[PDB]
């Protein structure tokens, strides 16, 4: 059987803490718990309970029925180096990481497992570490001579990697089985293919394994380029033949990858001039995808991965590489970003050159096409000011949940975006849209202003978030019949509200500042 692992695990036993990935809890008294808590606050993760779960545990396969009637040809399937880079990570959840590569890997295609050492102090990861790997067959300890970081430690362990394919997992994962063939068959068919396990929550506190059930989300951003997942849309549903089939993913939604290693070195690796730590798939996806590449989330690939209890220099680095055209769109919804220092750049355009990699309008259209990309028009995009209360912006604040709760308001106009950012559009609407897509709208009969979802690309706008901004100043709605006015609460407090229209009254006059 040319599946078989280097190391088969035990026998499951449903008596034992853990088993099958399911919830654990433990019954202490009150000096363990004392101990459970010191460790929580030391790890960040309940390092009592996984000391007391089996390194070499079980975890229970829900995949699609598909998945697991798959066939594989053992002896034409590339081979993989496993990189594994950590940093002060507790043995139990490090070793429980490697003995689980081992023993859910096929050996034929397991050429190593190596580990990166981001030059951690705990004690136990100089000698007792490398005893206990110089037990397990194919296990290599690579050490790094300064703190690198996750990107830069995986950089070193895939420069000693020889295997056909880079499989770079992290510290504290649990591999579900079969885990590893859909990676090494797509990328047998497609060298280019970047290929991700879908990446299922293990839980800090009870080690429970949830698994994604199904349709897995897959990975994008919004227009601050922060990271947001979206469901797969009916374009990619119909291109693809079966519900198990690779799944296209606009951005990488995790740190787990599966890559030829010619490729990933064709494509210059990850981007070393980023300086900072953090948000370097960014840049990468992007890369991937222009430089063409796919970027796929495979759903009969699962890994787990033990969720513990900025970077925005390397987020504007991935926009004034790729973005073009585009990036304009970021900076006027993330305005700190105009002032970070994202660094130089000259050989990573040149790389793009070399690349002959496509536009980032080829990217918008071809990878991630639902997604709307603002206009940002001249002239119609920034600060609304009142002229009535000259100091004061049209400002919307809502809650962090509930985007839609609040009334449209004013606020003193400070000219850095976010709650005072506004676009009005070719299709008439005034958008809120920061974070979201929202529309500004007078429900029916009533005159006060709310945001609503815009419409979709090409859907009928409906008659009430309809705004005219006529030659005078005055921002007008037709439907309604009025126009907003600023005014002033009894209370004195500036605020908005619909009134009946008068282009005489200065407190129905704005203007777009940026
Ligand atoms: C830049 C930004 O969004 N600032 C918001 C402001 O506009 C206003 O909504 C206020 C309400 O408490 O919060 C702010 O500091």
């Amino acid at each position: 059987d040319l599946s078989r692992p280097l190391y088969k695990k035990p026998p499951a036993d449903s008596r034992a803490l853990g088993e099958w990935g399911k919830a654990s809890k433990l019954q202490l008294n009150e000096d363990e718990l004392k101990q459970q808590e010191e460790l929580i606050e030391r790890y960040a993760i309940n390092i009592y309970l996984s000391d007391r779960i089996s390194l070499h545990r079980h975890i229970e396969d829900k995949r699609m029925y598909e998945c697991k009637s798959q066939k594989f040809n053992y002896r034409t399937l590339p081979t993989t180096s496993v990189i594994i880079a950590f940093y002060n990570e507790a043995w139990s959840t490090l070793l429980r990481t490697i003995h689980s590569v081992l023993e859910t890997s096929p050996a034929v295609l397991l050429k190593e497992i190596i580990l990166v050492d981001d030059l951690s102090d705990r004690v136990y990861l100089k000698t007792q570490l490398e005893t206990y790997i110089s037990n397990l067959d194919r296990v290599r300890l690579i050490r790094t001579n300064k703190r690198e970081g996750l990107v830069r430690a995986r950089l070193i362990g895939a420069t000693f990697a020889t295997g056909d394919v880079l499989t770079f997992l992290d510290c504290h994962c649990e591999c579900n089985s079969g885990w590893l063939e859909p990676l090494l068959e797509r990328i047998g068919r497609d060298e280019t293919a970047v290929v991700c396990p879908v990446i299922d929550t293990i839980d800090w506190n009870t080690f429970e394994f949830y698994m994604q059930i199904g349709e897995p989300m897959i990975g994008g951003f919004d227009w601050r380029l922060t990271f947001q997942w979206h469901s797969v849309p009916k374009q990619e549903r119909d291109r693809r033949i079966s519900r198990i089939d690779p799944i296209r993913s606009p951005t990488m939604a995790g740190g787990l990858f599966a890559v030829s290693k010619k490729y990933f070195q064709y494509l210059g690796t990850y981007d070393t001039g980023m300086e900072v730590w953090g948000g370097e798939n960014l840049e990468l996806s992007f890369r991937v995808w222009q430089c063409g590449g796919k970027l796929e989330i495979h759903p009969c690939s699962h890994v787990g991965h033990v969720f513990p209890k900025n970077f925005l220099q390397n987020t504007a680095r991935a926009a004034e590489v790729w973005m073009d055209e585009y990036k304009e769109h970021f900076y006027n919804r993330n305005p700190p970003a105009r002032k970070e220092a994202y660094g130089d750049i000259s050989e990573r355009k040149l790389l793009r050159e070399r690349l002959r990699c496509k536009s980032f309008d080829w990217y918008l259209k071809n990878v991630f096409p639902n997604l709307h990309v603002p206009e940002d028009r001249p002239g119609w995009h920034g600060a609304i000011r009142s002229r009535g209360i000259s100091s004061e912006c049209l400002d919307y604040n809502s809650p962090d949940n509930n985007p839609t709760g609040a009334n449209l308001s004013l606020f003193g106009c400070h000219g850095q975006g976010g709650n005072q950012f506004f676009e009005y559009t070719s299709n008439k609407e005034i958008r809120f849209n920061s974070v979201t897509e929202l529309c500004a709208e007078v429900p029916e009969q009533k005159n006060y202003v709310g945001m609503q979802n815009c419409p979709k690309d090409g859907f009928p706008v409906p008659a009430n978030i309809i705004w005219h901004f006529k030659e005078d100043g005055t921002i007008f709605h037709p439907h309604s019949g009025l126009c907003l006015s600023a005014y002033r609460t009894p209370e004195g407090r500036p605020d908005v509200q619909m009134r009946t229209c008068d282009a005489l009254d200065k407190n129905q006059i704005w203007s777009f500042e940026k």
